[PDB]
């Protein structure tokens, strides 16, 4: 079964747990590519009563470097924020919890914005199909796929 971390039935204790990066994209190309700060190798994700706890890595000259982030429940069901490089909202349209999970995030720093996807899922890869279901939920928010990057061969330390 699927949810919308904004729908009814959405069960945030199921998404608790290990993730990882499979694919990142954003309508800004450069906060994805190899030096962006938003190239970030997602780990874990510990769900707490109004918050969750994200622990990442990200990568500079083969060296990795944990990061961990509380993200707050927002007045939005659904909904979470976070200060990261910016002020973050985020929201997760698509998860089956147990093999994949799709987020959609705004970020705004210095007055601009920009949309971040990302596909996480429980293995360090996904199926060929979920990764173009992923494609399609990005073409839906107005992201080409020359801004898709899939880094499943290059999430682990
Ligand atoms: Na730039
Ligand atoms: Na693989
Ligand atoms: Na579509």
């Amino acid at each position: 079964e699927e949810a919308s971390s904004t729908g009814r039935n959405f069960n945030v204790e199921k998404i608790n747990g290990e993730w990882h990066t499979i694919i990142l994209a954003s309508d800004k190309r450069e906060k994805i590519e190899d030096n962006g700060n938003f190239r970030l190798f997602l780990e874990q994700i510990h769900v707490l009563e109004k918050s969750l706890v994200l622990k990442f890595h990200t990568v500079r000259d083969e060296e990795c470097s944990e990061l961990s982030m509380v993200a707050d429940k927002t007045e939005k069901a659904g909904e979470y924020s976070v200060t990261y490089d910016g002020f973050n909202t985020f929201t997760i349209p698509k998860t089956d919890y147990d093999n994949f999970l799709m987020a959609h995030l705004i970020n705004e720093k210095d007055g601009e914005t920009f949309q971040l996807m990302g596909l996480y899922g429980r293995e360090p890869d996904l199926s060929s199909d979920i990764k173009e279901r992923f494609a399609q939920l990005c073409e839906e928010h107005g992201i080409l796929r020359e801004n898709i990057i899939d880094l499943s061969n290059a999430n682990r330390c």
